[PDB]
């Protein structure tokens, strides 16, 4: 592919991200200042852990949702077999939900913007599993640093879903293709906008893993005792 191509590619992952990026960035910086009171973190604190999973859940479900829709847009995606679509989302969509949180996150005050204003990890403590809840706020803190630019997590998301060593892919060539394709224009895209240092900065794929799956441990214990029917974005 020539760097014109390639630049063609980069243009088209970003608008598919802006058309799936689900909140606006101009919005979640502007409501930095509506800020949970301390009533209202008491009043999330003393609900039932039952009933901050199913909020989480509807959130989680949510956001998976625009993510699925990210890939259907992504160019090449939709031209791979059904199970290999499904093999790249089962594997990396709660991975990419994870890294599109850092958005929503304002390191100045370490809070996250949920249910239409911002919350501290406290928030959170009904569900009784402060460690993961602190990886999250962590790990999106060390995002927040780097001030990872709308089309630096579109094309670094695109990425975390176009991995070909997903195991049980069955035209593993055609997602080889695929992902190098978006390497080439991930990395392009740093040269144009001078943002090669990100690179190195990045968190290793292996953190990436090992946090989602953390994550998804508890999301097993939660939906398996109180499952959740709710409704689709697209
Ligand atoms: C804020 C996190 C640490 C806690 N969770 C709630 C959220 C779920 C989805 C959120 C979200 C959705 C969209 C964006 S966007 C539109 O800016 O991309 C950003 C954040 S916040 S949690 O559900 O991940 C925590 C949890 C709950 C239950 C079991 C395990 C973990």
């Amino acid at each position: 592919a020539s760097l014109t191509e390639i630049e063609h590619l980069v243009q088209s992952v970003c608008k598919s991200y802006r058309e799936t990026c689900q909140l606006r960035l101009e919005d979640l910086l502007r409501q930095r200042s509506n800020i949970f009171s301390r009533e209202e973190v008491t009043g999330y604190q003393r609900k039932s852990m039952w009933e901050m999973w199913e909020r989480c859940a509807h959130h989680l479900t949510e956001a998976i949702q625009y993510v699925v829709e990210f890939a259907k847009r992504l160019s090449g995606f939709m031209e791979l077999c059904q199970n290999d679509q499904i093999v790249l989302l089962k594997a990396g969509a709660m991975e990419v939900v994870l890294v599109r949180m850092c958005r929503a996150y304002n390191a100045d005050n370490r809070t996250v913007f949920f249910e239409g204003k911002y919350g501290g990890m406290e928030l959170f403590r009904a569900l009784g599993c402060s460690e993961l809840i602190s990886s999250i706020f962590d790990f999106s803190h060390s995002l927040s640093a780097l001030h990872f630019s709308e089309d630096e997590i579109a094309l670094y998301t695109a990425l975390v879903l176009i991995n070909a060593h997903r195991p049980g892919l069955q035209e593993k060539r055609k997602v080889e293709q695929l992902q190098y394709n978006l390497e080439l224009a991930f990395h392009h895209h740093l040269c144009k906008t001078h943002r090669q240092s990100i690179l190195a900065k990045l968190p290793p794929k292996g953190k990436l893993r090992s946090l989602c799956s953390q994550h998804v441990e508890r999301l097993q214990i939660f939906q398996h005792l109180h499952p959740i029917v709710v409704q689709a974005a697209f």
